[PDB]
DNA sequence: TTAGGGTTAGGG
DNA sequence: TTAGGGTTAGGG
């Protein structure tokens, strides 16, 4: 079994009134729950509106995520793959996005290489393959564009990929704004 | 004088065709430039769409962007301060904005504290002092925000102000998903 | 060398 | 202790 890190939910946007028994009784719906928190002010004991929950297997994680949109206490909240606390300060760590940059593919990786991959992953909207105007050439990077951020959370949990005969490494597309 | 770091335009969306020698006719109807470069791919050479210009003194960096719009070679320009090579990989590193957070200032500073020590810098639009919402206390941190990113771009090259006796912190300001 | 995009972060 | 905002990044 993975680590809790790779189970485990944050959830945002929680109504201030969810507690942690609320919390834990509407992930429960998908599975067993080995942690769940609510985050408050030490001060106050006030919510900070998020949380955690941390399910029992991978495949829990997922079907909660497949059933969205969630709505609990009243509001709909907005369910993360948690990213690791070792990642603050990180640019675009706690973006949400649905789009991913793919480097190491060189000049023998076509569009249709990157959607053989990574369309098990979730449904893909579009793919751009990075060539030099000037000189025509691929670039050796490319973009996958997803309809929905989860399969970028997921796929980024996985560094390095093996795509088209090549040792690939994905990361969250950023914009020049970002990086 | 002070560094060329600080005297420094990173000039962004740059016709294709612009070149070294188009970019310094514009640039100098301002001063004399100790450097000017337009950045290519280094195995096509093709432009990349962007540049440097340095000007002889600080004061010639301040005329050339009080007279934006700048257009070159038939293309509307951003001009920018130019964001040193050390701060890549920071969060919000080449961010443009119009909001600057200002840290540190305590308990005892105010709104017109804010805007006395800032609106040399340019024209402002708001100031927050930040409180806590139930209590009302302040919690030591506040907004600018002008009505251009240039006197945001100006003050951050400089960390630390003496601000209502007290040694407060300037940041570009970013939402919270980018920190 | 693996950060685009007509979106804009560094050569010498 | 110095990251807001009904704006959503971690305590145990």
């Amino acid at each position: 079994r993975e680590k809790e890190q790779f189970r485990k939910l944050f959830i945002g946007g929680l109504s201030f009134e969810t507690t942690e028994e609320s919390l834990r009784n509407y992930y429960e719906q998908w599975g067993k729950l080995t942690d769940c928190v609510v985050m408050r002010d030490p001060a106050s004991k006030r919510s900070r509106g998020f949380g955690f929950v941390t399910f029992s297997s991978m495949a829990e994680v997922d079907a909660a995520m497949a059933a969205r949109p969630h709505s609990i206490d009243g509001r709909v909240v907005e369910p993360k793959r948690a990213v690791a606390r070792e990642e603050s300060g990180k640019p675009g760590a706690h973006v949400t996005v649905k789009k991913l940059f793919v480097g190491g593919i060189k000049e023998d990786t076509e569009e249709h290489h990157l959607r053989d991959y990574f369309e098990e992953y979730g449904k893909i909207d579009t793919i751009e393959i990075i060539t030099d105007r000037q000189s025509g050439k691929k670039r050796g990077f490319g973009f996958v564009t997803f309809d929905d951020h989860d399969p970028v959370d997921k796929i980024v949990l996985q560094k390095y990929h093996t795509i088209n005969g090549h040792n690939a490494e994905v990361r969250k597309a950023l914009s020049r704004q970002e990086m």
